[PDB]
């Protein structure tokens, strides 16, 4: 029985990763971002997908989470998806500057700005990554961030949630938030995780040292051979 | 036809991924590091092996071919194997510090020594990697790897080559070098990998932007789904 984080849990546990262990956060995110990538194009494949190439808007908000959002989009480019990304809020760091400058040297585009109403988003975009917040986040949704939550709790087409769905109290969740199909937990999965409701619950981050899955008694499904990937239930 | 690159070529490629798309080294070894473990995951698999769990040494050199190696160790722990690594000659730089002490709290074993004759090592190892030497390297074998080198070619149990066989002039290879049995090509593959004799050839690296591919007109072969690896022929 996999163990669901708490918030405090899962910082401690990233905590080591960046302590004892040594892991570049470089390092993590790239197999964070490589594993999204993954459970998407797994979830979501092209062949069955509406469109050649299938298209993708990767909303990334302005902590890590956002990260892990670049990589992905960027592996999904690779993966045959043709993906457009929003970053309205980035931060002035070298290692947010690379992805995003990796991503512009993939013809990926930036968005300057949210369609404002969810029926022009659908029609644009099969698929919407939620790159937005992640564990972390401690509520106040500021601008522009809100709105976009808003338009995007309004959309037929499907929602990828990265982590956690994006405004979803990272222990309470949201019976009233947005409400993804595909939810990719990071590492551990997370409290939250079990008021998820859509279809596909993929785990992520292949880089636990069983030294800390069985400090932090996680009991992780065993990936099969060299996935970087476990479907749920 | 994928090409086969020339020395300058390939480091030319590696110069923009690094300059121009601005990849850290921290990810695209990672990446690189990856795909090999995959690679020899898929080529070896446990279940086809003789002991469990299955024995492997990485020899890891000096610059980063070492890098790949280590990486490449933890992630094949992570897959299920039973690595030791020897890594004689270390830079002191926190990347090599780093993937050492993270390879180190994996409970993977470093050697202080080579054993000395190879049916030693045939008989503790079902497996070897050699992360000693990639493509920049310009000759002048010095000790204690053109001792090792010596061994290694002695071996009945098979031989990993990271990029390059170790000891290979990178475009001429070597009639008389090792002759190891899985080759993974990192990025591209190297005029040398023509002259590679054994059962695989895995290419690995999934990062190049088609930008590059068509630039350096690679040709790459489309990895299928969401491999981080192809086999050749
Ligand atoms: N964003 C990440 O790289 C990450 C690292 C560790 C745990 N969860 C996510
Ligand atoms: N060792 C590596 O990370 C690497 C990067 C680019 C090309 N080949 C190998």
């Amino acid at each position: 029985a996999v163990k669901y984080l708490s918030q405090e849990e899962a910082q401690a546990v990233d905590q080591e990763l960046f302590n004892e262990y040594q892991f570049s956060v470089d390092q993590l995110m790239e197999l964070a971002g490589l594993s999204c990538a993954t459970a998407i194009a797994k979830a979501y494949p092209p062949t069955s997908m509406s469109k050649s190439p299938p298209t993708v808007l990767v909303i990334c908000g302005p902590g890590n989470n956002g990260g892990d959002g670049l990589v992905c989009a960027r592996h999904l480019k690779l993966f045959g998806y043709q993906p457009t990304i929003y970053y309205p809020k980035r931060p002035n760091k070298p290692l947010f500057t690379g992805l995003v400058t990796q991503c512009q040297k993939m013809d990926i585009p930036f968005l300057g700005e949210m369609p404002p109403e969810p029926m022009m988003v659908d029609e644009l975009y099969e698929l919407v990554v939620d790159a937005i917040f992640g564990f972390s986040f401690k509520g106040d949704v500021r601008e522009p961030f809100h709105s976009i939550l808003s338009v995007l709790s309004g959309l037929t087409v499907p929602i990828a949630s990265i982590d956690i769905p994006s405004g979803w109290d990272v222990e309470k969740g949201n019976p009233s938030g947005i409400q993804p199909d595909l939810l990719i937990s990071l590492t551990a999965p997370k409290k939250s995780a079990t008021h998820f409701t859509g279809r596909y619950h993929y785990l992520g981050g292949r880089f636990v040292p069983p030294a800390l899955e069985k400090k932090y008694q996680l009991n992780l499904p065993s990936y099969p051979d060299t996935e970087c990937v476990y479907r749920l239930q």
